[PDB]
DNA sequence: CCCGAAGTCCG
DNA sequence: CGGACTCTCGGG
């Protein structure tokens, strides 16, 4: 069975605007885990828009099919476009899509794709269905996959006043001993971001619980100005 | 326009 | 370790 024609059209149009000179630094920035065509986001978005204008967005029955097919293409721009396309189907994504989203997190994994899946798509699902958190988060923390561990940390990133503080700190406690940069940094990020809503709670947590040095420093990068740096 | 959110390079 | 800095991207 051939590639979906929308994907074939997108592949043709992206490839015709590839930039091998830019592709080399773009691939190096992702530590050469991926081939790149060399197309940056403003142009990539317009090229996708060109294809939607010509072909129309596929019927929602094909949404997951399109995403998978783009995920399986070698160049990283096709995963970025896949995430752009998934946003166009946002109103059709619900709690039944958590396994589909998990599979995207653990395939072609790196911070660029995972961070575009977790605080937005999964974050919105678990805000609406917080009773489903315990069906996934414990497994993610226990898994060998650092990107599911990062998902457990960052899905609440944007929750602000809806943050479940007890849950957040329990998750961080489970992962505070990790030597993985992407876990230590995710802990620092979510704490730094939540400190924009509740600085006192974050300050108390980082002063009284063990964290990797990187995590602590990133957490208080801004709020240390409010409290001071004791001699 | 601005600001705040991986990477290199150095001590 | 962490400071100083780069570029790209999203949002105000
Ligand atoms: C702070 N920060 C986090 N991710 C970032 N990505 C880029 N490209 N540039 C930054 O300054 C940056």
């Amino acid at each position: 069975v051939p590639m979906h024609p929308f994907v074939k059209a997108l592949q043709e149009h992206f490839t015709a605007h590839q930039n091998p000179e830019k592709a080399e630094p773009m691939a190096r920035y992702m530590k050469n885990h991926f081939l790149f065509l060399g197309i940056q986001t403003p142009e990539r978005r317009q090229l996708l828009k060109d294809i939607i204008q010509i072909h129309t967005l596929p019927d929602q029955k094909d949404f997951q099919i399109i995403i998978r097919e783009l995920w399986d293409l070698p160049e990283r721009e096709f995963q970025a476009a896949a995430l752009d396309i998934m946003q166009k189907y946002k109103k059709h994504i619900n709690e039944t899509h958590i396994p589909f989203l998990e599979e995207l997190i653990v395939t072609k994994s790196w911070w660029d794709s995972v961070d575009s899946i977790v605080p937005t798509f999964l974050g919105d699902i678990f805000l609406k269905h917080p009773e489903l958190i315990s069906a996934y988060i414990p497994k993610w923390i226990a898994s060998d996959n650092i990107w599911l561990q990062r998902a457990a940390i960052l899905f609440q990133l944007k929750y602000k006043q809806k943050m479940d503080e007890e849950l957040l700190f329990w998750i961080i406690g489970q992962l505070h001993s990790s030597k993985e940069f992407f876990i230590q940094k995710a802990i620092g990020w979510v704490l730094r971001e939540y400190a924009k809503t509740n600085p006192d709670v974050v300050w108390e947590y980082v002063q009284n619980n063990e964290l990797a040095p990187l995590s602590k420093r990133e957490a208080i990068k801004h709020i240390k100005q409010n409290y001071g740096i004791n001699n």
